[PDB]
């Protein structure tokens, strides 16, 4: 080779969390997306939590 390899370590993915169960999350809010939520549901539960400061960095 010319480039080579840059280094062997354990390289492990990642992801979000829940703002009602803390569950692995997939989707964020759709309004701000600054949150995160296992499901729809969910993102209607905490919303009385989140709403407060959902809509923040209002963007398109
Ligand atoms: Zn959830
Ligand atoms: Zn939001």
């Amino acid at each position: 080779g010319s480039s080579g390899s840059s280094g062997l370590e354990a390289v492990a993915p990642e992801r979000p969390r829940c703002a009602y169960c803390s569950a692995e999350a997939s989707k964020r809010c759709s309004r701000c997306q600054n949150e995160w939520y296992c499901c729809r549901e969910c993102q209607v539960k905490h919303w009385e939590k989140h709403g407060k400061t959902c809509s923040g960095p209002s963007s398109g």
